């Protein structure tokens, strides 16, 4: 059976006084699992998880030459200290540097952004709003299941951009690696339209399988942001995917 | 420029051990070592040779990509992890010699010799069995020459495709967290004296990369854990990793 509900995972949200969904996909078995089939299919603003398609499009169009090209700080002091400094693609992804990605989106422009999101079958494919903010307060929406379908295409180099573009973005997604697993992922935090939600989307590479994941959770304040990873890892540990 | 830091000898002494750690600061273009003579001593690369071997195999099409499966030949060997199917990523991780011996046989002596010349790799001498020269043949490379080769790989400057270089750097991934990424390969030269352990690679930080190459005397497999442990003690002392 393709999609299966595991209500036992709700204990991981309950135990943190949280509400959300975790979706897993077993690539070898071509089967998916979720605590909440309805919420797995509800669409939300992608917020910073949009850095994955934005990175791909920027590299494929040559807006970003490679993962070492330096994007100079514009000398405007912002809220997040790690943003007030020079970045390359690796560090801009790591510190989720919005102003770097805003400039990419402006250089890409509305016409190319729209065509590439259709080509990617990415969420509702709707870029209505400002070209440098639609993933934060515009028309674009994506579900946890639609994140999985996009990431599977990236993993297999099946997106309609160069293999090189896809390999570079997967490098930039690297989050954790040890002798047991590799996680390639991207966090997000949608705050401008209700409900406020946190995301964590990506995959776990094991020796002989890959488990795709997409989670979102209600995030009324920034206090709970560490639960995006903590809850996903509690589910991965339950299912014996990581130790 | 090069500098000797004898204080790192303490990390070797404490584990009753002899060897060398070489570090290269890419931003400053400066090298550091506990032993300048040993930094330039050339040894058999043993399993560290999997780095150039993978590059050549990918560039020639002997390996199509990092997913291609190399089926176990059915010969039961001493290392349990070798007695199973592998791809490039797991073959590097478990250092599966028989997979790399088959690559070498398909590359062949002529293309292997030419490619090591193009890479400026060590003494560029493949004398011996085409499928064992890096374990018991004539090839020799120093810790400083390992760093030279790795800097070219890091910058995509080796004369193979960018794609081959990106795949091998993916396969080298050893560790990553919010502080650092290590891309590296271990080795153990067991067949020709002196028996030594290797660890070569680099640490990626937000705004610098530190290349490293270490080797140490390894009279038995009991001290293999020290290859990483002594290197990490030097990286901590130098405030490169927490
Ligand atoms: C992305 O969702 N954003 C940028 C930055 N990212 O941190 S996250 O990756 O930990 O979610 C701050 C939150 C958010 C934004 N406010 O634009
Ligand atoms: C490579 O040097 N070798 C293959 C294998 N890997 O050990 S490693 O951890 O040093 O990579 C065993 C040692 C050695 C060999 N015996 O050929
Ligand atoms: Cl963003
Ligand atoms: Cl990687
Ligand atoms: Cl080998
Ligand atoms: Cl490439």
């Amino acid at each position: 059976k393709e999609w299966q509900e595991n209500k036992s995972w709700n204990a991981h949200f309950t135990e943190h006084k949280s509400q959300g969904v975790v979706v897993l996909w077993n690539e070898n078995k071509q089967q998916g699992f979720t605590n909440n089939l309805k919420r797995a299919n509800q669409a939300f603003l992608p917020a910073s998880t949009f850095k994955i398609p934005n990175s791909l499009i920027a590299l494929d169009l040559g807006v970003v030459k490679d993962e070492h090209q330096v994007f100079k700080w514009d000398g405007q002091t912002r809220d997040i200290a790690t943003w007030n400094r020079d970045h390359n693609l690796i560090t801009a992804m790591k510190y989720s540097v919005v102003p770097v990605y805003q400039e990419f989106a402006r250089q890409i422009g509305e016409a190319r952004m729209s065509k590439m999101l259709h080509a990617f079958d990415y969420g509702n494919e709707d870029i209505s709003g400002n070209v440098d903010s639609f993933w934060l307060d515009g028309g674009i929406r994506i579900s946890a299941t639609e994140q999985i379908s996009f990431l599977r295409k990236l993993y297999h180099n099946k997106l309609h951009v160069s293999e090189r573009s896809q390999r570079i973005v997967k490098q930039a997604m690297l989050t954790e690696a040890n002798g047991d697993y590799i996680i390639r992922a991207k966090t997000g935090y949608s705050t401008r339209i209700e409900p406020k939600i946190g995301w964590w989307v990506g995959w776990v590479e094991l020796d002989d399988n890959v488990w795709f994941f997409a989670m979102n959770m209600d995030m009324p304040t920034s206090d709970g942001l560490g639960l995006r990873q903590a809850i996903t890892k509690e589910v991965l540990k339950q299912e014996k995917i990581i130790p």
